[PDB]
């Protein structure tokens, strides 16, 4: 079909493997901006102007896992590998607290240390400042995500990485595609808010792939999702794969606002890795959430799930203030409370 039919299926919401393969693969500059300009105007009228400001606090860089696109994968002995303690965790998100951050990220590799009680014990604290809370610790027994629920956790975010069952068992040596959603499917049980998505230009990754990938979350109906590039890193086995295209990356993104329209999306930093402005510009394709970087030197620098991190030379502080500047910037709005998701019930 033309752009102009597929745009047509798009906005009737015709949301077939055919159609969604059609979008993915027309290259053309007008098709691809009205996509962009459709995503941009269902996310304004589903989800509004306001975006969520999630502050990031990457507290380990101790892995257990060996996954082959991670700068943080086991094998890895090239990196100074770091773990802040509870205390330090739990001030440094009362700093962000104090500079307005409305939810807490704690994210780490599988790090088995804090497993699962002084996580539980950081969570209580963090939930005593009256903001939410989400966990991003990777995959972990059904009795940790029920304590972290119980400890009062809000949301955890699993990104499914890429729904081919095969390229998910190649990329990630310690598990597999069936766990990974047996993970997910058991935060939703639990009442978790549940981030899933994936990485665009995976080595082997297929446009077919991809296509998955969105019908994998319209399915699942997940109230995050977080799509970024696959940026390659130099001390993984995937060192010399090519990078993601930024523009197929935001067409994913603007093809997950079409499909679940009252989601929250993040503009990731890995897409203002890879372009400068990339998270900007995300964030009038269909994005409604920023996670500024809150990691304390000297630890910033260390998480490196990919190389050429844009938060790592700044300030400890500097990154709150900045999204909130860039929100002003782009005509849009800090959010007002926490930034659940805000079901519209439809047909
Ligand atoms: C209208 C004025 C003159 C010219 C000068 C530089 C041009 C932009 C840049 O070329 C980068 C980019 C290339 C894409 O292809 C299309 C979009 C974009 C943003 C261009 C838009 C426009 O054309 C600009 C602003
Ligand atoms: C500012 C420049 C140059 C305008 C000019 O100088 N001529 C114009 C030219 C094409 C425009 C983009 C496209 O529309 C696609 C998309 C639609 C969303 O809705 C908002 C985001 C985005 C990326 C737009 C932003 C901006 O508006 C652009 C870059
Ligand atoms: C942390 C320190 C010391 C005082 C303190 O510990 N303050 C706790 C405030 C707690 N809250 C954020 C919940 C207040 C919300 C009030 S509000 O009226 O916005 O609803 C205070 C003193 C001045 C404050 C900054 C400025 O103001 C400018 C700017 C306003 C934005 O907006 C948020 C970001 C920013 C950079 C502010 C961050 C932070 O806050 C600062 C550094
Ligand atoms: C200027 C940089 C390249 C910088 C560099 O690395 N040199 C390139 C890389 C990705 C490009 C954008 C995407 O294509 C999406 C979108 C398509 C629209 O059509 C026009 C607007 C927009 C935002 C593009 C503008 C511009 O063209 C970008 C930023
Ligand atoms: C303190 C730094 C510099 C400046 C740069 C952009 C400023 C924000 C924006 O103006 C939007 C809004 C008004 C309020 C809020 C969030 C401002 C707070 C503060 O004034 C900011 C963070
Ligand atoms: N090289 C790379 N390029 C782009 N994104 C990457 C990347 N390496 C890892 N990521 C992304 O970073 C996300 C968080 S990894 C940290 C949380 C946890 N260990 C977990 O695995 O879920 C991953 O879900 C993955 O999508
Ligand atoms: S993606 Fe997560 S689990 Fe895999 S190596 Fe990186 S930090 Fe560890
Ligand atoms: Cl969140
Ligand atoms: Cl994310
Ligand atoms: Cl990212």
């Amino acid at each position: 079909m033309t752009g102009r039919e597929i745009l047509e299926k798009l906005e009737r919401r015709e949301f077939t493997r055919e159609v969604l393969k059609e979008a993915l693969s027309i290259n053309d500059r007008g098709f691809n901006e009205a996509l962009f300009k459709l995503a941009d105007e269902i996310r304004r009228k589903y989800v509004g102007d306001e975006v969520h400001i999630r502050a990031i606090i990457e507290f380990s860089n101790v892995c257990r896992k060996n996954c082959l696109y991670c700068g943080l994968r086991r094998d890895n002995k090239n990196l100074k590998r770091y773990r802040m303690t509870p205390e330090e965790i739990v001030e440094r998100a009362r700093l962000a607290v104090q500079f307005g951050a409305k939810t807490i990220v704690l994210q780490s590799g599988e790090d088995p240390y804090x497993m699962p009680d002084v996580i539980s014990d950081i969570v209580k604290e963090i939930k005593k400042m009256g903001v939410a809370v989400t966990l991003s610790l990777g995959e972990w027994p059904r009795e940790y995500y029920e304590k972290w629920k119980e400890a009062g956790a809000d949301r955890y975010l699993l990104r499914h990485e890429t729904a081919n069952p095969v390229l998910h068992r190649k990329l990630r040596p310690d598990t597999s595609f069936e766990n990974r959603l047996n993970c997910l499917l058991t935060l939703k049980e639990l009442g978790y808010e549940t981030g899933a998505g994936s990485m665009v230009g995976l080595p082997g990754q297929t446009i077919d792939d991809l296509v998955d990938d969105l019908l994998f979350l319209k399915e699942h109906d997940f109230d995050m999702v977080g799509i970024g590039p696959f940026i390659p890193h130099p001390d993984t086995p995937l060192a010399n794969e090519k990078k993601g295209d930024f523009t197929l990356t935001l067409k994913m993104v603007a093809l997950t606002r079409i499909l679940l329209p009252d989601s929250n999306i993040p503009a990731t930093t890995a897409m203002g890795t890879i372009v400068p402005g990339g998270r900007e510009i995300t964030l009038r394709c269909g994005a409604n959430v920023i996670m500024p970087n809150w990691t304390p030197s000297p630890y910033r620098q260390l998480y490196q799930l990919y190389p050429g991190k844009i938060c790592v030379f700044e300030k400890d502080t500097a990154c709150i203030p900045c999204v909130m500047k860039m929100i002003e910037l782009l005509g849009r709005k800090p959010g007002r409370d926490w930034g659940g998701r805000k079901r519209v019930f439809e047909t």
